[PDB]
């Protein structure tokens, strides 16, 4: 059976494309080399396509089964609960894609007469009809990223959703499901649950748990193509352990046969393109899918592979196990092993897995483990990786109005960091200064979740999610310094002294603002100045709405937050 099968009609845009950074860059001020930064678009998929499209043969073992029961057992103590349509449509981003029947997101958050209607006519629809596909539409997403050091670029990513009416029916089914179930199911192995600050303790503490301690991240390559039919009713076997609402059951007994398992690909002029038989990037489930599939079939070859001690980290496809050693020879042949099984499994490496000594080499999320010191020279932990997407973007939504803005994100995820804390909350701190914009809620994804927030608010939230030293580390790593020089070098950004300069006037130019602005001069650019002002826990950090943040993955499933 294939991930896809292809008519010949084209994967089409929906308006024009932008591929690179405008003629001349609203700020060469934080990036030089414009030609290095570049934007996918839908003139890339078919690369994709071929990528993206082969068979996949699947066989199961009794260690699968025994984790399957297992994970089921966990499953069966969960009780999850129906949505009201007026609760899942106050979870529709405001600007998730329009229904084709005539309305849009403003009218799915308004609860307008037409929109309510189409909705309760689909949720109806799943009850009386079990059987036929849903429509999907299939496009070339758009992502930035900076050139490979060989014209290197990575081909569009394909996103595949069905129509709003069918995404607001899937969170009023499922949405308690994929926010609650996976905790129950994996417990401290599910990602999602944890704040960067949670996340790497966990890894730390695991790390030190194994009397000699060796870890290894895995890469699928194209996990949602290897995610078999199978697959997707397994996952609906763990779901339907929960006790649910007939309605419930039903909605998703019909959405795993109409949607999740498969369904034809339209484009965006309206034609046929193909079949998928995989997963869709672009549903309610895809997270919570892809990490119970993950950590089904890594728990499964870790027992077939005889690794001992294991603990994992799972996040969608993202998947890191740490545990006990048995010595170099023998761990090569572990991971061999271990490799063979998930390809069994129906789930073939990328990059083959390596075995790593030191948990600061892994590499997870896209993300590592590094180490600095706060203000009383103690050692601290946190989570860092390599500057140069994050960069990209960020000199891409200067120069170019953007929906989310993903530097916002990074600066929240990555606030401890060198080049978060020296570039990123520099430079843009410095335009929202300048066009008065600083009071202005953003929208930005945390988890694939939308939230909307103000910039005037990253001191509190920071601290809270990072803790105070998030505004005191100096004396990084050398591999890390290494990492970010080399970076800036790449993408032409000014050296780290420069920012330092701009630094000191964008923190005093925030101090004379008084209020919630003075606070970010003080605690968000106190590196910028030797005269370090002593800095106490924040009054409002405690006092904030910061639960939900880290509950669940959402990434493709259409969420909106607060």
């Amino acid at each position: 059976s294939m991930s896809y099968t292809w008519t010949g009609a084209l994967i089409t845009p929906c308006a024009a494309e932008e591929s690179k950074l405008p003629i001349n860059p609203l700020s060469n001020s934080l990036l030089r080399h414009h030609n290095m930064v570049y934007a996918t678009t839908s003139r890339s998929a078919s690369l994709r396509q071929k990528k993206v499209t082969f068979d996949r043969l699947q066989v199961l073992d009794d260690h699968y089964r025994d984790v399957l029961k297992e994970m089921k057992a966990k499953a069966s103590t969960v009780k999850a609960k129906l949505l009201s349509i007026e609760e899942a449509c106050k979870l529709t981003p405001p600007h998730s894609a329009k229904s084709k029947f005539g309305y849009g997101a403003k009218d799915v958050r308004n609860l307008s007469s037409r929109a309510v209607n189409h909705i309760r006519s689909v949720w109806e629809d799943l009850l009386e009809d079990t059987e036929t596909p849903i429509d999907t539409t299939i496009m070339a997403k758009s992502e930035v990223f900076c050139v490979q050091p060989e014209g290197g670029r990575k081909p569009a990513r394909l996103i595949v959703f069905p129509d709003l009416g069918v995404r607001v029916c899937e969170k009023m089914a499922l949405y308690d499901v994929v926010s609650t179930l996976p905790q129950a199911v994996m417990g401290s192995s599910y990602g999602f649950q944890y704040s960067p600050k949670q996340r790497v303790e966990f890894l730390v503490n695991t790390w030190k748990s194994k009397k000699c301690p060796m870890g290894f991240s895995y890469d699928t390559r194209c996990f949602d193509s290897t995610v078999t039919e199978s697959d997707i009713r397994v996952e609906e076997s763990i779901y339907q352990c929960c006790d649910l609402a007939p309605e419930a059951r039903q909605a998703i007994r019909s959405l795993t046969e109409r949607l999740y398992i498969g369904g034809p690909l339209t484009n965006s002029k309206g034609q046929n393109c193909g079949y998928r038989r995989c997963r869709a990037s672009g549903v309610l489930t895809t997270s919570c899918g892809n990490t119970l599939t993950c950590y089904l079939k890594a728990t499964a070859a870790c027992r077939a592979a005889k690794l001992q001690d294991c603990t994992m980290l799972v996040n969608g496809d993202d998947l890191v196990v740490i545990c006990e050693s048995a010595g170099t020879q023998e761990d090569a042949a572990a991971l061999r092993a271990f490799t063979e099984a998930m390809t069994r499994y129906s789930a073939p490496p990328g990059d083959p897995p390596q075995p790593e000594y030191d948990l600061e080499l892994i590499t997870s999320c896209s993300s590592n483990v590094s180490v600095a010191h706060d203000a009383s020279g103690k050692r601290v932990y946190y989570l860092t990786r390599d500057p140069t997407t994050p960069l990209a973007r960020a000199a891409w939504e200067t120069a170019r109005h953007t929906p989310i803005n993903s530097w916002l994100g990074n600066i929240i995820m990555y606030a401890p960091t060198l080049w978060a804390r020296m570039i990123l909350m520099t430079h843009f701190f410095s335009i929202l200064l300048a066009q008065e914009q600083l009071e202005k809620a953003l929208d930005c994804q945390i988890y694939g979740a939308c939230y909307s927030i103000e910039p005037l608010d990253l001191p509190q939230i920071i601290e809270r999610l990072h803790g105070l030293s998030a505004f005191t580390l100096h004396s990084y790593s050398p591999g890390e310094i290494n990492r970010v020089a080399s970076c800036l070098r790449k993408l032409g950004v000014p050296p780290l002294r420069t920012w330092r300069h701009r630094a000191r006037s964008v923190r005093a130019k925030l101090l004379s603002q008084g209020g919630r602005a003075a606070t970010c001069g003080r605690y968000l650019f106190n590196w910028a100045v030797r005269t370090k002002l002593k800095l106490t826990p924040i009054p409002a950090a405690s006092q904030l709405d910061l639960s939900g943040w880290f509950v669940a993955g959402y990434s493709g499933g259409d969420i909106y937050h607060s």
